[PDB]
């Protein structure tokens, strides 16, 4: 009676552009894949003062979504038997050998329980040469393992030993080797001069016009900009690992393994994961305060579900994203905004949307 990508249309229609007027975001993007099809959605504009829309060419910051792809990377060294979890950065990073972090595997810098590391280095951390420094001074203080706190600095340590065991610069291995394997044309971890048309402004709570400050180990923590083609095209990938190369294939089934449980929530890598089918409630508590700004003590996953979901929430100072996938249903949806909304809508928005779907 109504044409599937119109049923979709009004979906999104209903459920996401009315946070535009609500939040004043100038930009949005909001894509669907359900059965290898992609629905794209553009709302706005991608730079309010040259009165550009938001278009399948806008590039957006991914901000936290960037960890996923820091995972990925971590898979796929792995699975060609460049590193192994249980290592130590030491091994790779020699002038971090038989210090007090080398005591830290992997996985453990993978999924934020050093026990003491916080979600940014200090501001005063630039250089190269500085954030050497504070690894080597770093001194352990929760018992390494048992207590999950959110950290750019944990996974960033985790990004640098994963380019260090593939003897390339953490951009060049998604640039040259990650994003190509997953079939993605206009994700960078530097966007380049012939592109700089396309990368949106972030707009911040005045809806001011800014982009994502340098930083330490910003590439693989935060550093990433993508299109919402691109993005679709990454939880295609997500949905069918089977049709992807070997090595890229583990990586992403290496991306989706549960390593522990705070409540409800399973820790996979970079993705957070769920027993499907999940409450929304389940999903907005994988995202409240104690839970993102505080460390929590881990438990071992006690429950394993035979049928699982996964989110990531990204943020930088002016960008939204959200990405959520069910393998079950074989649907997922990409939200990118210039403008940072709070969390629970997003999740709301995509949860409403991807149950309404027939
Ligand atoms: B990640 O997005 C955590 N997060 C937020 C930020 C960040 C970075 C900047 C910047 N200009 O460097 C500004 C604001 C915020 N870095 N890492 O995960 P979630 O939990 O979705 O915030």
């Amino acid at each position: 009676n109504t044409p599937k990508d119109q049923e979709i249309k009004k979906l999104v229609d209903q459920n996401f552009k009315p946070l535009l007027e609500k939040y004043d975001v100038p930009g949005m993007a909001v894509g669907v894949i359900q059965n290898n099809k992609k629905y794209e959605m553009y709302y706005g504009l991608q730079s309010v003062q040259d009165k550009k829309a938001v278009n399948s060419n806008t590039i957006f910051e991914l901000g936290s979504v960037s960890k996923l792809f820091t995972a990925t990377a971590g898979g796929y060294a792995k699975n060609k038997g460049k590193i192994s979890f249980d290592d130590t950065p030491g091994k790779y990073w020699k002038e971090l050998k038989n210090t007090p972090i080398d005591q830290v595997n992997l996985l453990q810098l993978a999924t934020y329980t050093s026990g003491n590391l916080a979600l940014q280095f200090p501001d005063e951390v630039q250089t190269d040469q500085q954030v050497l420094t504070f690894f080597k001074d770093w001194k352990p203080k929760n018992p390494i393992g048992e207590y999950r706190q959110y950290s750019n600095p944990s996974i960033g340590l985790f990004g640098k030993v994963v380019a260090l065991s593939m003897n390339k610069p953490f951009d060049q291995v998604l640039e040259k080797t990650i994003f190509p394997a997953l079939g993605l044309k206009h994700s960078y971890v530097n966007v380049p001069k012939t592109q700089m048309q396309n990368y949106a402004f972030g707009y911040n709570q005045e809806n001011q016009p800014i982009r994502v400050n340098p930083g330490p180990l910003d590439a693989p923590a935060y550093g990433v900009k993508s299109t919402l083609p691109d993005m679709l095209s990454f939880i295609h990938a997500n949905l069918n690992p089977q049709k992807y190369p070997t090595d890229i294939q583990r990586a992403i089934n290496e991306t989706h393994q549960g390593r522990y449980q705070v409540n409800t929530m399973y820790q996979a890598l970079g993705w957070e994961e769920f027993s499907y089918p999940a409450t929304l409630q389940t999903l907005l508590d994988s995202n409240s305060e104690q839970i993102v700004m505080k460390p929590n003590k881990v438990t071992a996953i006690s429950k394993e579900p035979s049928v699982k979901m996964y989110h990531k929430t990204g943020s930088t100072s002016g960008f939204g994203t959200y990405v959520v996938f069910i393998p079950k249903e074989n649907i997922g949806l990409v939200m990118l905004t210039n403008k940072r909304i709070p969390n629970e809508e997003r999740i709301k928005a995509a949860y409403v949307v991807l149950n309404a779907i027939k």
